């Protein structure tokens, strides 16, 4: 709980995310008037619930948290929306997700105040906004798209992680986390923890290269961040499909996951690093992945 952001000068990165929340924020503060809805778009880990909670801590109202798989039945969304006081923060996760059902509902919420609905802001959260439908989505005055993070936001939030723990750390060895957190402050900051956990049992006084590395073997996370999954969904591509196309479905499958896990949690990563591209008949490895894993090119 204790390394989460709660203001937008303690969140590292995303600077043209934070001006353009920062200025309606502040804005809609200034006039006493209710936040137009917000929609934050991006993979996992990135702090979309974190921006959420934010809003509403700046706003000085309260956060419903709630995902689209839970409401089911327009009953449970009925129970919120009356639940809502004047102001607060409706965060819906995972809000493509909600059925046409207690979508409909939610919507009537937006076009207008009752089913009477308190003046409310609604944040979605979603991993790709292009999943929610037309209407919802044009819905939402606010977008915040949400790309990886650079190694030195990483590295930033790394070394705060690490003060905060109680611990000690080099540049150098933050540097190589970051590199290994593949563009996500969930992932570096779990790293962080790992290596902290290593750093306890060799009764070191600080985190060092040497002490990260170790713990990167006992990890099995690799050079480039890539862990046992990476790997396996490269070498599946590689070996079974002969590099690809491969469609998504059948990946999925072969791979015994769903799509969605495939699509939206781990091939964003691997796309903008250069292991994986997607064309009309399916997913592709590239050169860089075949020569990552020593596979000889074909
Ligand atoms: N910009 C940031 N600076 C520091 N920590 C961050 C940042 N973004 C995310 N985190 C951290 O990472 C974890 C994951 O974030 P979260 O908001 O839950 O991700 P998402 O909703 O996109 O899956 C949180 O622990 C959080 O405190």
């Amino acid at each position: 709980q204790f390394l989460r952001p709660k203001s937008l000068d303690e969140f590292i990165g995303q600077e043209n995310v934070k001006k353009k929340l920062s200025l309606a924020l502040e804005a809609a503060k200034m006039r006493g008037e209710v936040l137009d809805h917000v929609l934050l778009a991006g993979p996992p880990g990135l702090g979309k619930t974190t921006l959420a909670h934010i809003i509403a801590s700046e706003l000085q109202t309260n956060i419903h948290v709630t995902s689209g798989p839970v409401l089911v039945k327009q009953g449970d969304m009925a129970a919120i929306l009356t639940s809502l006081e004047r102001g607060d923060v409706l965060f819906i996760d995972e809000i493509h997700r909600l059925n046409k059902a207690v979508e409909e509902l939610l919507y009537s919420a937006i076009e207008d105040f009752q089913i009477d609905i308190q003046p409310f802001t609604l944040v979605g959260a979603t991993t790709r906004s292009g999943l929610l439908s037309s209407p919802l989505r044009s819905a939402f005055g606010i977008i915040l798209e949400l790309d990886f993070y650079t190694v030195k936001e990483l590295k930033e939030i790394i070394k705060r992680a690490a003060s905060l723990m109680d611990v000690e750390i080099e540049d150098a060895a933050a540097e190589m986390i970051a590199k290994r957190s593949r563009g996500t402050p969930r992932i570096a900051i779990r790293l962080t923890k790992r290596v902290r956990d290593m750093l306890t049992v060799v009764k070191a006084d600080r985190i060092n290269t040497d002490i990260v590395l170790k713990t990167m073997e006992v990890l099995n996370i690799d050079d480039e961040g890539l862990d046992e999954f990476d790997r396996k969904i490269l070498k599946t591509i590689i070996e079974i499909y002969r590099g690809g196309p491969v469609g998504l479905n059948a990946l999925a499958a072969s791979l015994g996951v769903e799509a969605d896990t495939l699509s939206e949690v781990y091939e964003p990563y691997l796309l903008q690093a250069g292991f994986l591209a997607r064309t009309p008949r399916g997913r592709i490895v590239t050169e860089k992945a075949y020569k990552h894993l020593k596979y000889e090119v074909p």
